[PDB]
């Protein structure tokens, strides 16, 4: 675990104070929100409702952009983590109430407003999870930049490459925003701690500067692991060693087909993926598909020959469509 220097701390302040437009599906106007503003409003109403917030973290590539500016992963993924306890289903409802309440805050035009109408205009994704170890709720906003409000009680420590496993604790800066008489300066700024959900922070930090692909948890890799790996490859990241990465590729491919046996379901996953990370980048769409096609063709085991040609055809035909339309 490391301490964010002034260069990193200052860049975090910009991200948290960056005005992000949220599209409104329907007649609803574009919301001019702010990462700092959302966190403050959400955490406040949560504390008021009787829900303690132990931590507010910053995940995604936004965290990586803070530690290393313009690292190659971009800064489109504005992910917020709220370490919040979730006992009864009632608390899950309160979380939804708070976010929708905070949505009402960033709006002066004539229109019908309700917690339902705000959901069907600003919310694009909603995930409820309450299992053995996994226990969290997720709310996303319209992407046209995408903000994801995640509320983690306890997670099974999901798999992610070391490059995008960074989380930055905002509590020290949230304290600063609420109780300061002077703006954040170089000679007077709060101490912000960044962490890595991978292992050694300094080891993951070196991977972000040298653009290295690595992981120590191949055991917990699931279906989406293949897509993340291809996303790193299309963004010019290289494996720590080409010898062992050949083993991972086979594992990622094998685990991909297990979670997505039906080709129709594969297409749904790919069509939805290409529109997320590469919305307005057609050549990046094609490049990503060709990277994926390379991995599947090389690392699909002989016994899975049927799914290979079936998927390679899906990838090829997917490319031919984005190459025409």
């Amino acid at each position: 675990f490391s301490v964010l220097n002034w260069d990193q701390v200052s860049r975090l302040h910009e991200v948290l104070t960056e005005v992000v437009p949220i599209h409104g599906r329907g007649n609803f106007p574009t919301l001019e929100i702010t990462l700092k503003d959302i966190v403050q409003t959400v955490r406040s109403r949560l504390e008021e409702a009787g829900i303690k917030v132990h931590d507010v973290r910053l995940n995604g590539s936004a965290a990586g952009h803070v530690l290393v500016k313009d690292n190659g992963l971009g800064c489109k993924d504005l992910d917020l983590i709220f370490h919040v306890a979730l006992p009864t289903e009632a608390e899950f409802q309160l979380v939804r109430d708070v976010v929708l309440c905070s949505l009402l805050n960033f709006l002066v035009n004539k229109l019908k407003i309700s917690p339902v109408t705000l959901k069907e205009a600003y919310v694009q994704k909603l995930v409820k999870v309450c299992t053995d170890t996994d226990r969290w709720s997720l709310i996303s906003l319209s992407n046209k930049k995408n903000v994801e409000l995640k509320f983690v009680d306890s997670i099974r420590r999901q798999f992610e490459f070391s490059v995008d496993s960074f989380q930055i604790i905002l509590d020290s800066l949230l304290f600063f925003y609420d109780c300061s008489n002077n703006p954040i300066s170089e000679h007077f700024h709060p101490t912000v701690i960044g962490e890595s959900m991978y292992g050694d922070f300094e080891e993951a930090f070196d991977h972000l500067q040298n653009r290295l692909i690595a992981t120590k948890n191949p055991e917990e890799i699931r279906g989406g692991g293949l897509l993340k790996y291809s996303n790193l490859l299309v963004r010019d990241f290289r494996p720590t060693d080409q010898e062992e990465i050949k083993t991972l590729e086979r594992y990622m491919c094998s685990r991909f087909f297990i979670d997505f046996p039906d080709i129709l379901e594969q297409q749904r996953k790919l069509e939805t993926y290409l529109q997320n990370h590469f919305a307005e980048e057609e050549r990046s769409k094609y490049d990503y598909l060709m990277i994926l096609r390379r991995v599947v063709n090389e690392s699909t085991v002989c016994l899975m020959g049927h799914e290979r040609r079936q998927t390679l055809n899906l990838i090829s035909l997917l490319a031919l469509r984005v190459l025409a339309e």
